[PDB]
């Protein structure tokens, strides 16, 4: 599967992978709950 933040997966929105944070957590304003899921576990 591939990854999404933290917030856009409880509401199910796409998400987006923009440095810094998304579209969505920028239009929210969010972008402090902007943190994707780490691939390293
Ligand atoms: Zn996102
Ligand atoms: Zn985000």
């Amino acid at each position: 599967i591939p990854l999404s933040c933290t917030i856009c997966r409880k509401r199910k929105v796409k998400c987006d992978k923009l440095r810094p944070h998304c579209q969505q957590c920028t239009k929210t304003g969010v972008a402090h709950l902007c943190h994707y899921m780490e691939q390293t576990w």
